C-alpha cells in the first residue's frame, strides 16, 4: 500500500491520473519522481522547467555541477540526484526528442530506467515537448516497465483520450 491517490490502473503496474507533476510530488513526496530530462540537464521547459521552477532552481544547479563532474547523459540513459522538495530521489530520464530528430526506438531504452526503482511518479516519456505520440509513448511504459509506475498526465484532453484509446 502506497500514498498515490485517484489514480486509474492501467494493468498489474502501471497507474494513470491527469494531474500537474509537480503538485502531485509535493502532495505525495514519493520516493522517486522522473523527470523529463535532456541530455544536458538544462531545465528549461516542458516537466523538466516545471520540476526546477518548484525546486527554486536547486535542481539546476545540482544538476550543472553533475554535468560538469561526469558530460553529458546519453539520449535513453538516466542519472539519480536529490529530489530537493518534492521527492527523495529525482530521476533524471532522457527519452528521444522528436523534434531533435533523435530515434524513437530509444524510447524503450529510456523506460528500461524506471525498472531499477520499486516505485515511481512520472511523466509520459518524449511526450509534450518532446515531440512524441503520447499514446505511443504510454504503450512502450506499459510494454516495458514492471515496476510500479504512476503515471502524472497534465492535459485533461490528453488525458482522457490515453485511456479512451488504451488497449
Ligand atoms: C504529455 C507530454 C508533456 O510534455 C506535456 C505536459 N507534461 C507534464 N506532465 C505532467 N506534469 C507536468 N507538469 C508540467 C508539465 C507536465 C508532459
Amino acid at each position: 500500500v502506497n500514498s498515490f491517490s485517484g489514480y486509474l490502473k492501467l494493468t498489474d503496474n502501471v497507474y494513470i491520473k491527469n494531474a500537474d507533476i509537480v503538485e502531485e510530488a509535493k502532495k505525495v513526496k514519493p520516493t522517486v519522481v522522473v523527470n523529463a530530462a535532456n541530455v544536458y540537464l538544462k531545465h528549461g521547459g516542458g516537466v523538466a522547467g516545471a520540476l526546477n521552477k518548484a525546486t527554486n532552481n536547486a535542481m539546476q544547479v545540482e544538476s550543472d555541477d553533475y554535468i560538469a563532474t561526469n558530460g553529458p547523459l546519453k539520449v535513453g540513459g538516466s542519472c539519480v540526484l536529490s529530489g530537493h522538495n518534492l521527492a527523495k530521489h529525482c530521476l533524471h530520464v532522457v527519452g528521444p526528442n522528436v523534434n531533435k530528430g533523435e530515434d524513437i526506438q530509444l524510447l524503450k531504452s529510456a523506460y528500461e530506467n524506471f525498472n531499477q526503482h520499486e516505485v515511481l511518479l512520472a511523466p509520459l516519456l518524449s511526450a509534450g515537448i518532446f515531440g512524441a505520440d503520447p499514446i505511443h509513448s504510454l504503450r512502450v511504459c506499459v510494454d516495458t516497465v514492471r515496476t510500479n509506475v504512476y503515471l502524472a498526465v497534465f492535459d485533461k484532453n490528453l488525458y482522457d483520450k490515453l485511456v479512451s484509446s488504451f488497449l
